[PDB]
């Protein structure tokens, strides 16, 4: 139940995080490394923008859309070594948890 | 690795039912059973609501996302609500 209650956390978390992102003012304070944001680099930005593009689902298939993105969500919050753009999902879901961690988005 | 991506899935899925309903001619139709809508009553309609609330997270968090993941949880081990609303294909042929 823990461990299994925390996966759906983690996703529940990313989803929030990636929303957050789409605030401009947060893209800007993430890519000028203002304000108590970790500087990050236009790769990393990049790479937040097409996982959230490619996890949303979407009706129309909607089941295809949902399946892709719980391929994608699976291999992040398990750092598979797969790589997802330019990185692996290790790097990915640890991008994720230094913002998380950063407090931020709080 | 099938079976945590599947649990993964219908969270997916959950949260899409959702997010339709709150469009207010889905509503509409699932209150009057209308246009392949199944017809919801007021116990549906509440529990659909109160899970609607209870889920969102919320940056004032972590109480929030806890509580929310909690909830799917319990729900995926409401659970036919979601499913029989998935399995009527009316979210399909609306958009």
């Amino acid at each position: 139940t823990i461990a299994e209650t925390a996966k759906i956390r983690e996703v529940l978390i990313i989803q929030n995080v990636l929303n957050c992102f789409n605030d401009d003012q947060v893209r800007s304070d993430f890519l000028n490394g203002e304000n108590g944001a970790k500087k990050l680099e236009n790769t990393e930005l990049e790479l937040l923008e097409k996982f959230f593009i490619e996890t949303q689902t979407r009706r129309p298939s909607f089941i295809a859309t949902a399946q892709k993105s719980a391929e994608l969500f699976y291999s992040t919050i398990n750092a598979r070594p797969k790589s997802f753009g330019e990185v692996s999902f290790e790097k990915l879901r640890s991008l994720f948890q230094q913002i998380q961690d950063s407090g931020y988005l709080d």
